[PDB]
């Protein structure tokens, strides 16, 4: 039924070389070009799959996105954050307070890095 | 003049990843494994208060009451990675709610978005 999966992978594939481009283009903010990016050659980027480096920080997006894709993308990525317990919410600079389920043992005020894992 | 809580932040990140991956290679678990599992390096002498947990197959590593410059130093060595739909002024990710961001202008409403902080 659902192989918006290959479309999810294309966006993440695309977000990766976007990030690697930033690493060597400091102080930039763009849509780099598809030449300059280094993408497979055999990979043909669905116009509608866009990108932007801003201050530094890759954003890859799909503006009129097929239902199923939100899910397909979230699932092929992990997610990785840093902050401090306050209170029950994760407090992270540059990102405001995020409310994750903070397991029982992390004290208020601790420093905390989080990471998820696919399927 | 200078602290290398940066060594400590690095040890945290390093411990974290040993949980990340054991967490996978051992599905259905809720921490809080002892470091004999994990398979940590010979040389590494974990300093409690470096604590770790798992909840869902997601893991956390945490210093229970922090030293100073440690959040920063750690946020730095990480990067950061979210995905979610743009509801406007916001990035809605259905496990961490709506996370409010500096979201570029050209990314318009309702767009699905993968975000990979460039740690600089
Ligand atoms: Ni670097
Ligand atoms: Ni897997």
């Amino acid at each position: 039924l659902a192989e918006v999966d290959t479309l999810a992978r294309s966006l993440l594939l695309y977000r990766s070389r976007l990030a690697e481009y930033a690493h060597a283009n400091p102080g930039f903010s763009g849509s780099p070009a598809d030449s300059a990016l280094g993408l497979p050659a055999w990979f043909r980027k669905p116009v509608r799959l866009q990108g932007y480096i801003a201050a530094g920080t890759s954003y890859a997006f799909i503006a009129s996105p097929p239902a199923g894709l939100a899910a397909a993308v979230d699932t092929g990525t992990e997610s990785d954050l840093v902050g401090v317990r306050r209170n029950g919410q994760l407090v992270t600079r540059r990102l405001g307070a995020t409310a994750i389920a903070l397991p029982a043992p992390i004290p208020e005020g601790a420093v905390v890095a989080v990471k998820e894992g696919h399927h």
